[PDB]
């Protein structure tokens, strides 16, 4: 399937134990996609002070369209030193590894895979 329905645990930035997916744009996009497939991916909602508390490169989910079965269609964009790799809509949040942190919410997304 080009798209996969996922429910992503929304984590508080200060609970996150593993604050990024790796050390290159290509690695963080790779790792993010692997974690999304494996159900081991969290989502942090981006506000003032969040991104400086996580590790670059960042992996964003961004709205790719205007929402089947309650799932917003999203795609991945990475960012490293202020340059983005990909082009998409509004940020739903920043992806991080999920290693058993308790979420505050779930974000239903349709991931273009």
């Amino acid at each position: 399937k080009t798209h996969v329905q996922l429910s992503l645990p929304v984590l508080q930035v200060r609970d996150v134990l593993v604050r990024g997916f790796g050390d290159s744009v290509e690695e963080v996009l790779s790792e993010a996609r692997q974690h999304l497939k494996d159900g081991t991916c969290g989502l942090v909602e981006v506000e003032k002070g969040v991104l400086p508390q996580l590790e670059q490169p960042y992996v964003f989910i961004k709205r790719s369209d205007a929402a089947p079965h309650g799932h917003v269609m999203v795609e991945l964009v990475a960012e490293l030193e202020g340059i983005q790799y990909g082009r998409s809509g509004e940020t739903l949040g920043v992806l991080v590894p999920h290693v058993g942190e308790i979420p505050v919410a779930y974000r239903k997304v349709l991931l273009r895979k």
